């Protein structure tokens, strides 16, 4: 299929950035895959997980509890598919290490394996905000890992900025 996803540059044949919220580009785009940088527990309390779960009005939560309830917490680097609900068909609910609470750096890369079950994605750049991975460090991780069409908003533009400088 072919989205309306606009404004985006281009790091590689398949990796593409903005600076923009993520929940402002699933409302405009209503993809089919909006990845969130979740935790074990899909306790959606700040960041790209408390905006995406406002925006859909607590329902995210709401699913996210039962999800729980039934298959207990994901692996760090695992995930899950959930309802995107008026936001995108589906959320790929996607566990970063946390690196500030001692799990290892290295599962980021077992954690963007995931997206290559998904042939396009929107997301973001998993443990780079509250988790403590250094930014550009998931950024590459997400170049040399991911396959498929990922499409990144980066919120932050001080920091987008920055990226889009950086080696790769
Ligand atoms: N609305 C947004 N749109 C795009 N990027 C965003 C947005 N908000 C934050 N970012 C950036 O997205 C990146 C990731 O920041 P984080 O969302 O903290 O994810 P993590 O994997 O580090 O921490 C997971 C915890 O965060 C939640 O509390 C969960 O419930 C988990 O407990 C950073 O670069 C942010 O600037």
């Amino acid at each position: 299929m072919v989205n309306s996803f606009s404004g985006y540059l281009k790091l590689t044949d398949n990796v593409y950035i903005k600076n923009a919220d993520i929940v402002e580009e699933a409302k405009k785009v209503k993809p089919t895959v909006v990845v969130n940088a979740a935790n074990v527990y899909l306790k959606h309390g700040g960041g790209v997980a408390g905006a995406l779960n406002k925006a859909t009005n607590n329902a995210m939560q709401v699913e996210s509890d039962d999800y729980i309830a039934t298959n207990g917490p994901l692996k760090v680097g695992g995930s899950c598919v959930l309802s995107g609900h008026n936001l995108a068909k589906h959320c790929l609910h996607v566990v970063g290490p946390n690196v500030n609470k001692g799990e290892d750096i290295q599962l980021l890369k077992s954690a963007y394996e995931n997206f290559n079950q998904h042939e396009v994605l929107l997301a973001p750049l998993l443990s780079a905000g509250i988790f403590g991975a250094d930014p550009i460090h998931s950024l590459r991780v997400c170049v040399d890992t991911v396959r498929t069409n990922v499409y990144l908003a980066v919120f932050d533009k001080n920091l987008y900025d920055k990226l889009v400088s950086s080696f790769l």
